[PDB]
């Protein structure tokens, strides 16, 4: 998939291995955790996605990398256990004081640990919005665990819509400003164009998340909520048409990313010099995380 | 128009109306034109069918702030600069945060009456439900200031965005958590944030906004195509004249009754989630829904749209 925005990639990459494994270690995640870590590039990822950040703020998005893909993602298949997973860690980020197992379990305490250094040098808006997305992510991931589309109609735009819903990048995005320094201003952070910007980046990683996975869970069929086996099962398409479907639908939602952001001057109006830095940057590591996203699936 | 939900209408309106005389004096916010002739206690009854009398009467309270008290703060040409309406909206966001220095609006009347309704809508809820509530309440602020400078000006914008965009910054977002809080139960959060819920108010939230631009057309029809009012813009960008905009307005609202009762089907996918205290909030707050959709239907036809 072509994107128009340059691919950049943090110089820090090295030492924030070094950190992760050492952290691994500390949160008990220590066994091929640390295997699945290095050889799925997990550093690299974070590197690509914020390609600015301090060097403290890439060890943070790289411990957040690794706990998704291994201690999160071994969690998880029947919706009442899921659902109480998903439940358990998320009283981890509100601070429930009677802890479920999930809490005290490793992959519980380690996002305790992970959501106590997001928050630092965070404001209560940016935790209380953080907090709010966490826990919409939490409850996607439980909707996406069970068919949605068996015997039912649906479209490939409401699919799309769906799997972005549930994108993990919905928590990661929240990271731009906590991993650079800045944080965008609350009453900036949910203008509509913003929040179309947020929907589109979070799609398009959804579409290239679910082409790369496509493969793998194709034993799902017409029980699966991937878009390409959907497409396969609701618009008849083979796999060929179907790849070239989501080719279709990331270019339709990478030219509305650049005319929604010919928009972003109108942030700016309501914005001092350093609001529209944050704007800036922020809208600038969306780029990052599609370009960012996308070669890191190409590089693997 | 007719819609498939029946009107309910809590008993004890009379005695919201007497506790909410009694709290704007209290609060310094006296003016009783709002329910002599505005029947903003009708409304909360109409709303709010089956809170408790203390709920019926903090939903009484925050529908009269925000129907005199807050937007009073935006009357005049004053009330048009949008750094001000920022300036306003961004304060009374503040009067909801811990923040070290707060500025003017927290001590005014309108900011700590808010902060008063604050506190009690707090009263009883989980840690989900106020983070939950206060986000959106901080959404609406912010996406009430964005709807204060004109968005289409020279641009070229569709009906459904439009209406979508008039959804996000509904205060029925705000209105519908106070389901739960009136009425004593609350949506579990791994099923509050559930896809087919989310749709569910968003279907309420732009349903509701298309009925208060038909309300608020008339208000600001001078500003022509520097107006973000859904009938406004559909005469600027698709050409309509005024009862062309409002029959195009009656079919987005009928599309969306139509999805509405589509997906409210899907809500027994929710149930493998949830126990049976679960299952009885999540029917509890989608009839809240039939319930803000429909009495504000009303209150549009008989009162709303004298402006």
């Amino acid at each position: 998939f072509d994107l128009p925005w340059p691919l950049r990639k943090h110089p820090g990459v090295a030492g924030a291995r070094e950190h992760c494994l050492g952290w691994l270690a500390a949160q008990g995640l220590a066994g091929l955790t640390a295997e699945t870590f290095v050889t799925w590039q997990l550093d690299e990822l974070a590197g690509y996605f914020f390609p600015r950040a301090t060097q403290e703020g890439l060890e943070l998005a790289t411990d957040l990398m690794v706990w998704y893909f291994a201690p999160f993602d071994d969690q998880f298949r029947d919706p009442r256990r899921t659902a109480g997973v998903c439940a358990g860690l998320a009283e981890v980020l509100y601070g429930v004081p009677e802890p479920g197992p999930v809490a005290s379990s490793p992959v519980g305490r380690a996002l305790g640990d992970l959501w106590r250094r997001s928050c630092t040098g965070m404001s209560p808006f940016w935790r209380t919005r953080a907090r709010h997305n966490w826990t919409g992510y939490l409850a996607a991931h439980t909707a996406e665990s069970v068919p949605r589309y068996h015997g039912r109609t649906v479209d490939a735009a409401y699919c799309v819509r769906q799997r972005g819903y549930a994108n993990s990048s919905h928590v990661i995005m929240d990271l731009i400003e906590r991993t650079g320094g800045f944080e965008v201003p609350a009453m900036v952070w949910h203008h509509p164009v913003l929040v179309e910007l947020r929907t589109l980046t979070s799609e398009m990683i959804g579409i290239s998340n679910d082409l790369c996975s496509a493969e793998k869970e194709e034993a799902d069929g017409d029980l699966s909520n991937n878009l390409l086996l959907v497409l396969e099962n609701h618009e008849g398409l083979d796999r060929p048409e179907a790849i070239e479907r989501a080719r279709a639908l990331t270019a339709e939602r990478v030219a509305r990313f650049l005319d929604v952001e010919r928009a972003v001057t109108d942030v700016d109006c309501l914005l001092d010099g350093a609001g529209r830095e944050a704007v800036r940057r922020f809208v600038e590591g969306l780029h990052d995380l599609v370009r960012g996203d996308n070669e890191w699936e190409r590089t693997t």
